[PDB]
Order: C-alpha cells, then structure tokens, then sequence
C-alpha cells in the first residue's frame, strides 16, 4: 500500500511543492491567485493552472486496484459585476506531464485530453446548463452530472471532494458558511478507463474572453489525500 | 493543541472503545445495528447509542478555543415496506454521561437536554416537515435547517459531517453509491453555547412505535477526528 | 482495521479524556505532574498514574491479529540531590480496569499482574542492575532487557516507544535534546502472551520511601497511535 | 502551516513518485535496489540513489520558521563474506537539484555539497572510525557523530530518525528485529545553516571499489512526515 498526503493552511509566495503554469501565481499575503489581477482587478483572457508536485498513483494494472482520495479546498470568486462573470475554476486530474488547454470557457483543461475535473462554472457556454454549476466532467468540457450553484460574489467556499473506488463514486460539495448554504453532486467515474496509472493534481481556472466578463479565482487552502491499497 | 482520531472499517463484536446503549449490538460479521432485529428481521419500540470510549474537548472555557472534527460512515436503513417506515439514525455529541432519552420519534436522543445531531428521519412527526430529510438539530428534536432526504431502502448511504469552528458551519451530505445520488445541509451552530466543554460522540437510532413502522438502523464503518487549537 | 490516534501537545489541568489515579493531576501550565510537589518541592512516599481514556485494541484472539502501536513522549525528573533519587517513571499497558499497584520500587506498577512497562528506573534495587536503566518489562518489576541510563537532572527526555507486531519487536530510546545523548534498548514481546486482548496506556511513577530519595516525574507532551489489521 | 506525508510499504516496479539516480532501481517484488545486483549476487562500482518526488520545506526565511520530520524506514545489507564490506547506507537531505556525488566511500553524496545524511557505513575509509558505524554527517562525509554498529549480514534494520525543530537535535536509531538489538545516535543540527529552504530527501548507496568489497543496498519500506509551522 501507498499513501500520499499533504496539507496547506496557506501558500508560499515561492512555492517548491506547486507547479504554476500559466499565470498562476502566490501572492505575498499566501493566496493561490490563479487567473490575472492587476491593480487588485481582475483581467480578461487569463488562464493559470497549480499542481502538486509528486504524482498520485491512482491506479495499478499489474496488481488491479484503484486509489481511493479525499481533499478539501476554500476558494474565492469575486467579479466586479454580479450578472456578468466567466469562466471558472476546477480541481483536476490529469497526466503528470499536463499543460494548460484552451482558455476561455474550457477552463484552462480541455479542448475543440485525459482529465477528470470537478468545476465551478460561472458562464454559460454551449456544451453548459443555463445556471451557474458544479459539474463532474470526465475527459470532456461537457458535464456527465452537475448541480445549479448559486455562486456568491466574494464569499470564501468550502469545497470537500471525495473518490471511493470500491463504488466508483465521485462526490463533490461546496458551502458557503456566510450563509450556511450548501450543494452537492455525485457521479459514477472509472478512474482506470478515464485516466492513466499515475496523475498529477490541482486546479486550472481562467476569466473570461470579454473585459466586461472578468472575475478572480483565488485559493486560499488545501488539503488532499489518497491510498492505494 | 490536541488531536483525536479514530477509524474503524467494520466493529468488533465486543467492541471495547465503544460504549453500546439500549438495544445497541456489533453483529458477528461486525455490523453496528443500532435497533432490534429478531430472525433477520426488524423489531417495533427499539432504542440504540453508540457513543466513542474517548470524551471529544470541542470548547475551552480558559484559553476561548473551539474544536473542528470531521466524520465518515455508512449506514443501511431496511424496511420490509418501502412506504411505512420509522423513526430514524442520527449522528450526535451530547455530554459524556448522557444516557438514552425517548423512543420513537425522540430517536433515543431528545425528550418532552444539551445534544446536538444530525438526523436521518424516516418518520413525519407533529415537528418535522412532510417528506423524509437530513436535519441539524440543536438541543431540540426539531430541526434548525433540513434537507429533502429520498431514502433508498436498504441501499448504503455515504455520510459525510464536518464541523468548522472558525465559521461556526456544521455539515451534512448523504450520498447513495448505488446510483449516484447526494443531499446535503449546513446550519450556523455554536458549539459553546449548546454544548459543554466535553462531549461524547457516536450514533442513535430508534424504530417505529408500531409493527407496521419497522425498519434496521446499521453503520458499517466510522472514522473520526477533532483538533482544538 | 482499526486505527486509533491522540495527541497532547500540553494538558489541560481538568482533563477528561485521561484517568488521573493516585497523586497524578495537571498544573495550571499544563504538566502531568504524576507524583506530589508542594511549595514546589518533590514529596516522598507518591505514587501516581495517568491513562487514556479509550481502550487500546491490541490483539484479536478471533482473528489472530496483533496490533502495532508507537509513542513519543517528553518527561523531566528532577531531583534536589542528584546522587540521592527514587523511584522513577514508566510508559505502560495494562487490562482496561488497572489500579495503581505497589508503591517505591515498584513503580506503581507491580506487587510482591498483566502489565507491560517501559521504565526510567532513577533507584537501584534488589531486582534492578546497579546503574539507572530503561527497562523492558514483561509482567515483572524485574526488566527482561535494559540498558544503562544517564539520567540528566531536570533535563527534557524525548521518548519514542514502538511495537511492530510482525516481528514481536518493542523498541524504546530516550534522547536529551540538551547534549544530545541518547540510549535505546530492545526486546522480544508477545502481547498475546502478556496481555489481554485489550489494555489501557499510559504512565506511572512513583517518589522513593525516603526523605532524601525525592524527585519529580512530570510528562510534558504525548502521542500515541496504533493500528490493529 | 505546511504538512507533507507519504508511506510506502513496499514500492512499486516504475515508481513514479521516486526519482532513481544512478543504478537504483524497484525489484518486480518492490524491493528498492539501490545497488547493482547481477544473477542475484552484488556487484562493485555501483552507485544509487532514490528522492521523493515532492520537495520538503525545511525552513522559511520570510517567517523564520524550521521544520520538524520523522521517518522509518526497513533496510537490508548483504554481502557474500562478512568481514569484507563497502561502502554503505545514507538517508539524507540534499538540494532539490541534487545528482549523484562521488562513488565508493562517498557514498553517492559527498565529494574531494549542501547535503545532511545519517549514513550507515559498513567500511573504515581515512575520515572514519575503527568500526562500522551509523553516522551523523553535516555537509561532510567525516561524521559530527557517530556510534558503533554492530551490522548483522542480510538482517533486516528498523531505522526511526526524528529532528526537533525546537532543539536543533537529529536522532537516529537502528534495530534488529532478529536480535532485539538497537543502536542511537543524536546531534544537534541547524538546518538552516547547513542546507536551503527546500530540499529533496531520500537515500543514497554505494558498493565497494573492489570485487572483494561488495554487498547490496535494499531499501524494503519508507514512511516520511514533515511539519512547518
Ligand atoms: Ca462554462
Ligand atoms: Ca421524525
Ligand atoms: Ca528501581
Ligand atoms: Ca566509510
Ligand atoms: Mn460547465
Ligand atoms: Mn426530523
Ligand atoms: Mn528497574
Ligand atoms: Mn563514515
């Protein structure tokens, strides 16, 4: 068995464990700023990605079994304007040696690629739902499952997301504990047939392509674990 | 600081760390069955708790500190009629000396008392609302916030409870593995003012007061852990 | 499997997740004082005890399992003389139900008893080796294995105790941080053999019978976890 | 605060999580290798080493903080003839950009260097003691501590070493499981001032520089946490 863990209360501005890309970057007070923010305003056509630096070994085809994980994140999205905001943000698995995709309403992630995400999509696109979303998406823009979120302006996110392999079942919530409110989504995911034997981690997020679209998608903590056993 | 954690991937039949009220007992095959089963079948006007051997200190009077803990488990609920069901499980801390309170729709926890739970109800009392819900209830058997709860019988249910001292949020998701369907709940709760310095944690169920308001009331596995810092 | 895990970075003078017995009790800043001070000097003639609340789970007799567990803890022992000292202090595992035993030499521990105990032995006698040692002790005041112990007056002591069930193995060092010195010493221990299928853990210590052979047994820090699958 | 963990109880053929310098390699049973072995017999002129993949934080200038880690680790040495060994063992911590050093008695990690190891030396070159020994080593192959050990031919060692942050002090300690045999050693070690914030840690083995001074360097299991706060 293998077991992997890590936890961060917050950021180091130079950090050694995460590997930015993109215009990912930490800010000196410790926050995981992921999308472009000049002047403290957010910016148009940014897309910035964060990955831990140890691959997780999510599954073992010699020995067929599959990793079970656990991680826990809070995470900010502020917009100028309440109505007008994009893209989003989302917690991904993908190859180790993963590069950002496409901008704009692909997150930073995919394309038109190998990656399973949980997204917190603030702009309608076509492959969307017309509300606001949590989605599980698994090797596609498109959500298989999503829930409507109603995405608060500024207010801190509490996100805890887990995979059970025994059940093939992908959970993820978000609550907002200024108002006590609360969502969740499940999804059936194969990790074996979705992904390959090891991963890297982390968030991709990017702001929309219009100057009257933009909004921050910062990271403030983060917790994960995972076994292989 | 102090931290307190404990896992469990089944019961012992003897459990030693766990402390059995009422009609509480671990099966051979290391089940907790909370209510009465005779012949593999449900019985009418049964009480059980399981509480953790260990006091859990979630608030410090002397140095104004407040625990956070998080808790995993399943559970089954099984009726022998889909349409006819009582009362309940819930997972609860109450004082460490706290003793079984009223059956049926009480849930073995409340009366008519210092216990904070999160309920899984499966009867409509005069204080709940109609439908089957998840709830957060503060030192009375009525609710502060719910959740529509759809039931599966005999399905294993994934819960999921956090607590965050620094937000005062509890939360609470359920999801079905089987077909990937999830609920969730928060509630605003301040632990020093509901609770003592010290609690004891773990679960309570009670079926219904007639023979035709049975259902099973077992947890399958449990992990816990609370830090106060 | 079941996992079971604490720690006490100080603690706190009215605790309630461990069982204070005999003279043993927390000062305002946080010691576990086992044995009696007053207008801060050691008194002779005190014996006391400290266990955590839960039990232990340390091996199955039906699932032939044994548990493997290990510890760290610090500890000062100081004496107004240090040529003159008594008795000494020990980390131990006795059943669920253990009272404090003998007094003096016998570490409150043993008489003339199921009990497994790591001692820091500050008092040569009739059963001891002529210098002070950490002793392995298996059901006896008499030590199957020890080395000899430069006990340094007053200085912070390090511990760290394990057992790997695989191969019987207990291990315990001690480390003075002040000059980095330090002694280990090992043993061949069946906990099936020595001990019920449960225990409590936890320290005893005990003030020689004498006047001049006074000398405090404080633990300042403790954790401890054990895994039994 | 920042903290990292990872368990291997055994490792896996193409680790992805280890990166492998020199000759190291996984052994289709897990075994890490980390000298050449040829139809099951050791051979000379090797030179391996294994890192994890993540970097530790060790220290933060900016917020004048210093890590506290612990590690275990199982490891076996064997050669054909008893009496003639070389070169050894090391665990250590080095740059995250660290390569192989010189071979022989340098043990893959010093040379004529910013790296801290507790090594395990099995042969007495120029800068050594009479006997076999496990060593402290701050930037120098010559130890600032050492003890004499006694190593015993293809018997697996338990090493358990800790540094606390607060006191400067790196333990180090070896068992037998066979024997119940152990040996410690301690020093006090600023890491701060002996290598940079971030580091890589894993080990390093080199066999000897002639036929007749050869053993292997298998490395069964590794368990590692770190802590900066
Ligand atoms: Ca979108
Ligand atoms: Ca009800
Ligand atoms: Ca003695
Ligand atoms: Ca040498
Ligand atoms: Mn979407
Ligand atoms: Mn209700
Ligand atoms: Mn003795
Ligand atoms: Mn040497």
């Amino acid at each position: 068995s293998e077991v992997v863990s890590f936890s961060f209360t917050k950021f180091n501005p130079n950090p050694k464990d995460i590997i930015l890309q993109g215009d990912a970057l930490v800010t000196s007070k410790g926050k995981l700023q992921l999308t472009k923010v000049k002047d403290g305003k957010p910016v148009d056509h940014s897309l910035g990605r964060a990955l831990y630096a140890a691959p997780i070994h999510i599954w073992d085809d010699s020995t067929d079994r599959v990793a079970s994980f656990a991680t826990s994140f809070s995470f900010v999205v502020e917009a100028p304007d309440e109505s007008k905001t994009a893209d989003g943000i989302a917690f991904f698995l993908a190859p180790p040696d993963t590069q950002p995709q496409k901008d704009g309403g692909f997150l930073g992630l995919f394309n038109d690629i190998q990656t399973v995400a949980v997204e917190f999509d603030t702009f309608s696109n076509t492959w969307d739902p017309s509300a606001r979303h949590i989605g599980i998406n698994v090797n596609s823009i498109e959500s298989m499952k999503y829930v409507k979120w109603g995405w608060e302006n500024g207010k801190v996110a509490n996100v805890y997301i887990s995979y059970e392999a025994s059940t093939k079942t992908l959970t993820a919530s978000l609550t907002y504990p200024s108002n006590a409110t609360s969502y969740i989504v499940s999804a059936n995911v194969d990790l074996k047939s979705a992904l390959p034997e090891w991963v890297r981690v982390g968030f991709s997020a990017t702001s929309g392509l219009s100057r009257d679209h933009v909004e921050t998608h910062d990271v403030l903590d983060w917790s994960f674990t995972s076994t292989l056993q």
